[PDB]
């Protein structure tokens, strides 16, 4: 027995997300249904078994999970749970809608009591520090939003998916001001380095679940995302060695939920007719990275260091 | 004799809020012209007393005036008056748009004067400090901008609106992250804490702003704005016992303009049938936690602990 | 021989830019054409000679660029040439399309390889401090995206402009509110005082942008960025007795970006027929002051105390 890391949530969300991607193109080119489904089923089975091992340290190591619920830092990663199971909902919604409904409100409800409990409560002050201003916070913030945002739109709800989606995009804009300031001030130290693939997320995951709300039309607002989500992207590509400095490792999965969501968007530039040129290298450039991280994974898996 | 502190202007500010959302409503249900006309002759009242009062302080207390214009922290509360100046002339406006509209003017270029002269002279350095990253700034930033906008529509001048708008709009966007991420750091003290009730208004006055200049059009902006203002509604729930904790006080009508435009823009989404039933259930909200700030001064009024 | 000090580029910068301004009056007055081709040709020679003594000074003073390359506060200014490249192939576009696009296309590579380089390079930590919080950041952080995104709808690329334009419009929103903060709390040193100017910019050279891209269509966007800009306006204008506290000098050219691109979206807001006098204010005040400028430059060019 072990206490599972909470991170690891992350691998199920990059390949539930990049299932959702290829979903998006099976009436542009057939094939893609299967690898979607196959993407689908692998991230559902994960998911299923990163719950069960939840629940059981919930059980067996409670007082590991209340340290990380009262964390002013690590509480984010909780965040991860209930976007992971909207997605795998998202992606259940092509074989039986009724129980991706389930899934979808279990999570939307969870997140938002999630956010108001712990979100709000650092308002209070004195237990979040400077320190404490770190990528992770993104998604409890923000990115359990538009999820929520994108997952209610696929069961019919725009009006409602448009509440989230505003939620989720103000509290962006009003967080990373403050990110980004810290990363200029303060280096951050390498263990948590790799948590600077959130930052490639919330442009990409806003414009997905925009685009998931307003019937796929590509609009100046979706192009204006796509601008500074590839700003963002060029970034961390000149900062990739800096953030890989002390080695690869499992915590690379936290830039493939951005990775996804690009290839998702993608989808939908392509389908409006705009910018398909930049939409093929971004659909391929994700799928080629998050086809590096499962084959590291498995190396890793394939020599017994994944999870503790 | 006593000097009027500043922030008293939150009551007639929120009740003629109130009164315009009423206002709103009587197109739908006739009886609400009554119930508006009301909360405006009394909001309309004490402000009149109010505003004879701070002629009296400025006449016989100038110096305690000069040094709240010239405190970093408490000259934002000046903004209430211009506010609520503008407030009164909209609620005017349906007896004699003469009056209105010299009350609106008068308002608009006082608030606009007021900013250029000391929200500006902040950026001098030096004098505003990190504990000085108060909520308050967002009553000369922020909603004196939105105001006007809106009493400026009201007068048919939609283009000159929007800029008010604007400015508003991006001012509220520029402050929010430094405020939020003080308030995570820095546990603000109890006697300023009742003005977290500011904290719910500027969505939700941004997108009653919006609706009355945009001939209340409910579109993706305005949903957009809701889904924020309901977060930030969630979170102040959840925080309402640490807002209190050392008792209930009169200062906790920060809240009502916050709560008095949800209401004004429930009646603006009811009238576009977009969330009918979220519409009903902010504007009942708002008017039963109006109604208790009422009852609550009434009381403070019926004991003799309204103003020093 | 002398190191050519970089922010002088800021000189063709603004002339190119009110160049532009005027062009876009030749079709309500045609005599505006001539004004815009004697601008035009003055930046462009301006430039021209500029370029040339930079390259010298990479030639023969190479530890200089270096230095000021990895300054955390200097290497902003190394911006304007690729900036002002871009500008004077807008101006060129008029005489030979070609040679314009050359320019256009050189510009735009080479500020989004220095802002990939450099730009992203800071969120390493450690070598930005709080006192690096500079207005001079928005040059290769914003401004250089907004005008690639012009320039590049000059050339019929609309949706490559619109990413251009949105990573140069929500990189604006991101660093703002952490610049603002900054101003506030601590006072910029005379020396650095000028580039106050600079802040004036980001509304109107956004606005200025999104106008060019979006086929002049003045729409809510543009009237919200206008309000911005001008409150922006007011405030600089109420601040300049302390910006020029130690004196008049060269670097009151930080204005000009920001004063020209106001008289540019002033000329589509009268093509419009919005704010019609708004407009004609804004175009005739910003080449007034851009006038001032110019006059003290000759003034101090006669004198011999131009570039060190
Ligand atoms: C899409 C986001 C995926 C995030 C995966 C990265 C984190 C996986 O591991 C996480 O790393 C941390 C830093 O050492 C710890 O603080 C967390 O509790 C942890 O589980
Ligand atoms: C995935 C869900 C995580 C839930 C963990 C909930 C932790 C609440 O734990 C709290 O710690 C408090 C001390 O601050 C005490 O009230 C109690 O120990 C408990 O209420
Ligand atoms: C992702 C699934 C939803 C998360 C449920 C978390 C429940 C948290 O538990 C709550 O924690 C509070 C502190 O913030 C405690 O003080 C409360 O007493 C407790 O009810
Ligand atoms: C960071 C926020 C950027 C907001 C951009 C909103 C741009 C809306 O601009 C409008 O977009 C609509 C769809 O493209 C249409 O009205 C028009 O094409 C355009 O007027
Ligand atoms: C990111 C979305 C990826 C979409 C994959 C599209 C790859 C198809 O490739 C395209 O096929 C077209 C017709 O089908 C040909 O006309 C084009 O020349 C060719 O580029
Ligand atoms: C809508 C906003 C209404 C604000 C009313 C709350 C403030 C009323 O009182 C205010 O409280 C302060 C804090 O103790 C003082 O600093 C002020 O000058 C004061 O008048
Ligand atoms: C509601 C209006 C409030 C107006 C108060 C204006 C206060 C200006 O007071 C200023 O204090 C300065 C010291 O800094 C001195 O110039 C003078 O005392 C005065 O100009
Ligand atoms: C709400 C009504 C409008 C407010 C008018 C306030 C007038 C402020 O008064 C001004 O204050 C300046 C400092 O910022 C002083 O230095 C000036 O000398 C003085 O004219
Ligand atoms: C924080 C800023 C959010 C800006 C959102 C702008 C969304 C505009 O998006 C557009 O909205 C318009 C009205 O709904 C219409 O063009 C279309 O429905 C949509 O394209
Ligand atoms: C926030 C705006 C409040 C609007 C109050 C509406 C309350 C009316 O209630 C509604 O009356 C309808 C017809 O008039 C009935 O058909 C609906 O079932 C009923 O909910
Ligand atoms: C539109 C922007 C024009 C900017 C021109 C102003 C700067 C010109 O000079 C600049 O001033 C600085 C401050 O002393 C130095 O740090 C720079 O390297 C310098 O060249
Ligand atoms: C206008 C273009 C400015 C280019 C200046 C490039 C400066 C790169 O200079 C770098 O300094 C480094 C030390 O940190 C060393 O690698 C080398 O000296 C060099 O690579
Ligand atoms: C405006 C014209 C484009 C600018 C080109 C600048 C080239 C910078 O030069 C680069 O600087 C890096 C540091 O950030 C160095 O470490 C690299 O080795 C070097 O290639
Ligand atoms: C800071 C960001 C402000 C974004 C404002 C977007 C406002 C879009 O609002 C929309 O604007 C479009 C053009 O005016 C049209 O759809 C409509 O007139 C209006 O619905
Ligand atoms: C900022 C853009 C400046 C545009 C300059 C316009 C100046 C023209 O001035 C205008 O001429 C009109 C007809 O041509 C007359 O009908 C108007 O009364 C007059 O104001």
């Amino acid at each position: 027995p072990f206490p599972l890391p909470t991170g690891y949530f992350g691998i199920p969300l990059g390949l539930a997300a990049l299932s959702l991607a290829w979903f998006h193109l099976e009436n542009l080119f057939p094939a893609a249904r299967m690898v979607s489904d196959v993407l689908g089923i692998v991230a559902s089975a994960v998911w299923i078994l990163f719950i069960l091992m939840y629940a059981y340290k919930l059980r067996y190591y409670f007082e590991e999970v209340r340290a990380e619920y009262h964390s002013p830092v690590r509480f984010s990663f909780i965040a991860l749970i209930p976007i992971t199971t909207m997605l795998v909902g998202d992606i259940l919604y092509r074989w039986n809608p009724l129980i991706a409904e389930v899934l979808i409100w279990i999570g939307t409800i969870g997140q938002l009591l999630f956010s108001t409990l712990r979100v709000s409560e650092l308002w209070q002050g004195g237990v979040f520090e400077q320190k404490s201003t770190h990528p992770s916070f993104y998604l409890p913030a923000v990115a359990a939003n538009f999820t929520s945002a994108s997952s209610l739109a696929l069961l019919g709800y725009h009006d409602l998916g448009y509440l989230f989606f505003g939620a989720g995009m103000i509290a962006w804009i009003i967080f990373e001001p403050v990110l980004l300031q810290h990363l200029r001030i303060s280096s951050l130290e390498p263990q948590f380095r790799a948590t600077m693939g959130i930052v490639l997320a919330p442009a990409f995951v806003c414009v997905s679940a925009y685009l998931s709300i307003n019937h796929g039309e590509v609009d100046t607002l979706a192009k204006i995302l796509w601008g500074y989500g590839f700003l963002q992207l060029f970034f961390l590509l000149r900062l990739f060695p800096w953030i890989v400095e002390k080695g690869l490792n499992i915590g690379l999965w936290a830039f493939s939920f951005g990775l996804a969501s690009m290839a998702n968007s993608a989808t939908a530039f392509y389908h409006g007719n705009v910018l398909q040129g930049v939409s093929i290298f971004a659909f391929v450039f994700s799928n080629v990275m998050i086809g590096l991280l499962v084959l590291m994974t498995i190396y890793k898996l394939t020599k017994g260091q994944f999870f503790l």
